[PDB]
DNA sequence: CCATGCGCTGAC
DNA sequence: GTCAGCGCATGG
């Protein structure tokens, strides 16, 4: 994460639902802003959370009476994606993890907040040619809020790696907000290479399988790009390495292969996946985050999770937009 | 639970 | 074509 000098967010209040690992917490908290609810199924997501933030999130926000929520200004939901996502089904609005934005609506239509801060995979933009993103734009009008929606690439935000993902910044239709823009991208100035724990720290990660194929040369020069340097089986998800000159691919939750949930990059003439520090670090979390102790809870976790920088600019666009408050 | 080989969809 | 994905299924 970077530092805020202006708390934009200062005296606001929000609630941070499907908590997972509190990373819009870490961005609206950066800005001054309040949390005052979390909610959080998961029982090893609520261990970590409560570990960095002393406080155990609620459980199954289908089941919580949209009335007992605390008042708040800024709802923050990066809702489940198995069910959006390019890598899956893609079942939509008819999959078991799949209707959550509903009862975030739900909630919506209750507390009104002034605004609503969503996030999901880059795939959910044009799932079912569109219309899931459209019945997502129609949804929140009618609560009457302006919905804005943008799919960002944290590449263009200062961390290494391509996560695209689709926010949703909507802002209570009375509040008039007619100036909000999503953060204008800049200058890759780290790569994957600058993130990496001491060699040391990491040689239990290293696997050497007698079917590694290099596809292509190491690079010289650093790059805001994934290069792919060779593949390992069938060269399938959890199956191909990169340049650590480059960035890194999509970290995931679920995922496979041989270098599950993280993919597998050429350090210093070897072949590993990422240590769970080195997915908090391409995740924009600070070291000082303490990731669960599981280590397989710690990947799908941050495979989950979203990129602080990126929801840190938005979050400031947010309370640049919401104090500009003239005569 | 933890590990892994998918095996396909989508974006160009 | 090329190649990457907050995934799935199945083994133990
Ligand atoms: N019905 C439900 N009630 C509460 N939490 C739920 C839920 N269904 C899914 N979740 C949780 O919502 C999350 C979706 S992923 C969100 C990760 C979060 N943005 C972060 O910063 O890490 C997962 O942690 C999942 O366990």
């Amino acid at each position: 994460m970077i530092e805020i000098k202006d708390k934009q967010l200062t005296g606001l209040r929000f609630i941070d639902l499907f908590a997972g690992l509190g990373g819009f917490r870490l961005a609206l908290e950066s800005c001054g802003a309040e949390c005052v609810y979390s909610n959080e199924w998961d029982k090893y997501a609520q261990e970590v959370y409560e570990m960095n933030f002393g406080e155990k999130p609620e459980g199954d926000i289908t089941q919580v009476n949209e009335k007992t929520i605390p008042d708040h200004d800024i709802l923050c939901a990066g809702f489940p994606c198995q069910a959006f996502s390019i890598s899956g089904k893609q079942k939509g609005f008819e999959d078991s993890r799949g209707t959550l934005f509903f009862d975030i609506a739900r909630i919506v239509r209750e507390k009104k907040p002034k605004v609503v801060f969503m996030e999901n995979v880059k795939n959910f933009a044009s799932h079912d040619n569109g219309n899931t993103l459209e019945v997502v734009k129609n949804t929140m009008n009618e609560l009457d809020y302006s919905f804005h929606a943008k799919v960002l690439n944290a590449l263009d935000y200062g961390i290494p790696q391509k996560r695209e993902r689709i926010y949703m910044i909507c802002f209570r239709n009375d509040l008039n907000i007619q100036n909000f823009q999503f953060p204008k991208p800049f200058e890759l100035n780290t790569f994957v290479k600058d993130l990496l724990l001491p060699d040391s720290e990491v040689e239990h990660l290293v696997i050497d399988r007698k079917d590694l194929v290099m596809t292509n040369q190491e690079i010289e020069q650093t790059t805001p790009k994934t290069v792919r340097l060779g593949i390992v089986g069938k060269g399938g998800q959890g199956e191909r390495i990169y340049s650590t000159r480059g960035i890194a691919i999509t970290l995931s939750a679920y995922g496979g292969g041989i270098f599950a949930k993280t993919g597998g990059y050429l350090v210093n003439g070897k072949t590993r996946k990422l240590h769970p520090r080195e997915c908090a670090r391409v995740m924009g979390y600070p070291d000082s985050y303490k990731v669960h102790p599981s280590t397989s809870q710690a990947y799908k976790q941050f495979g989950n999770s979203v990129v602080i920088n990126v929801l840190q600019y938005i979050a400031y666009n947010i309370g640049s937009s919401l104090n500009f408050k003239p005569y």
